[PDB]
């Protein structure tokens, strides 16, 4: 039922320098990897997700503490979908966070 969009430099990736916030990240208590998400039929055919580089989180000392578990946080966003093979939702991880596990440690 929606109508006109310019796909262009205006909604792309124009970052050429993603270790500047991964260096600064890298100095969480919970850092992470990251996966390239990449599907040909989405517009952004890319999307770069959070994963958790352990189980526990780093402590002061630099070992890790396992009575803590680093955690993907979710969040849901809109994509484009090619239609026919169209404005989809997804859960994508952001980053990871630091939680004290009241039940399991997510893995
Ligand atoms: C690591 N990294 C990113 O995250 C890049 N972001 C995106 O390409 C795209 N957003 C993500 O992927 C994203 C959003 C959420 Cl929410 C999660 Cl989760 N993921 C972004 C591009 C611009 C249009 C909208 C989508 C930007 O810097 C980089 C540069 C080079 C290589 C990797 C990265
Ligand atoms: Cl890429």
């Amino acid at each position: 039922r929606t109508v006109m969009v310019n796909l262009n430099i205006h909604n792309r990736n124009t970052n050429t320098n993603p270790k500047r916030s991964s260096d600064y990240y890298n100095r969480s208590t919970s850092p992470w990897n990251l996966h390239r998400n990449e599907d040909p039929e989405r517009y952004p055919s890319v999307i770069w997700e959070a994963k958790c580089r352990h189980l526990g989180c780093i402590n002061a000392d630099g070992n890790v503490d396992y009575h803590m578990n680093s955690v993907p946080i979710q969040q849901e966003i809109l994509v484009l979908r090619r239609e026919p093979p169209r404005l989809e939702k997804i859960l994508v991880s952001v980053g990871c966070t630091c939680v004290t596990p009241i039940v399991h440690h997510v893995a």
